[PDB]
């Protein structure tokens, strides 16, 4: 299962930008897509999101006006239109595929590699700026959120490697995606979360994000994002 996005774009500001999102091995019809960016050296930003075979969508708060999210289903095409343009907008722009695994019935989410668009603050979950060890410890990393969101909602992990799209780590609080080793698990309990990493090895050396749904601003939060260091010490 692929995802073609369109290429960089580099906008003056004022103008507006509309980026694609192609799905391969499969309409499509099945899934939501979201969209989310990521500014250079910054952590994780939702933008919005759609299900397609509904036709609706749904937008974050920050951005309501600007974002224009649209489906084409015959070409199981997505697209993202953000007008309006200035330097803050600077991001790599990513598409995400989510919904539910055919047969076995659960969870995945899948990201594309991302659209650079260069031209010319909102509520995050709290986790700790940074985290270390040595290899073959253990490490701990923490999400704290409130009632409307951890509280009540499922906490996903993301692991993102420097010059790499996130990737799913944890989902549903504790459940590992296949490809994932037992080495990590997630936790959470009342309005805290919390990814546990045994044996460490120095291919974890990465960003770590949590995030979760928000019945409040009705949108996704992703938290502040911790850097885990392994100390070849
Ligand atoms: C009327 C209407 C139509 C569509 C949407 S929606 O596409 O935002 N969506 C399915 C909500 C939702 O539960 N998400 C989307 C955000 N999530 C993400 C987003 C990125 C990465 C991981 N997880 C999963 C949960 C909301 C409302």
């Amino acid at each position: 299962v692929q995802l073609v996005e369109s290429e960089a774009e580099v906008k003056k500001p004022g103008s507006s930008v509309k980026v694609s999102c192609k799905a391969s091995g499969g309409t499509f019809s099945s899934y939501a897509i979201s969209w989310v960016r990521q500014a250079p050296g910054q952590g994780l930003e939702w933008m919005g999101g759609t299900i397609p075979i509904f036709g609706t969508a749904d937008y974050a708060q920050e951005f309501q006006g600007r974002v224009t999210i649209t489906t084409d289903e015959s070409t199981s095409t997505a697209y993202m239109e953000l007008s309006g343009l200035r330097s803050e907008d600077t991001a790599v722009y990513y598409c995400v595929l989510l919904g539910t695994t055919m047969v076995t019935g659960h969870y995945f989410d899948y990201w594309g590699q991302g659209t650079l668009v260069t031209v010319s603050s909102n509520f995050m979950l709290t986790q700790p700026p940074s985290a270390s060890g040595t290899p073959g410890q253990s490490v701990t990393i923490s999400c704290s959120g409130s009632g409307s969101n951890i509280g009540n909602n499922k906490v996903n992990w993301y692991q993102q490697l420097p010059g790499t799209a996130p990737k799913l780590l944890i989902y549903s609080n504790n459940q590992r995606p296949s490809g994932v080793p037992d080495r990590f698990s997630g936790s959470k309990s009342g309005t805290s979360a919390s990814l546990a990493i045994s044996g460490l090895q120095s291919e974890d050396e990465a960003d770590y994000y949590c995030a979760a749904w928000d019945d409040g601003l009705s949108g996704y939060v992703f938290g502040t994002g911790t850097k885990l260091t392994v100390l070849a010490a």
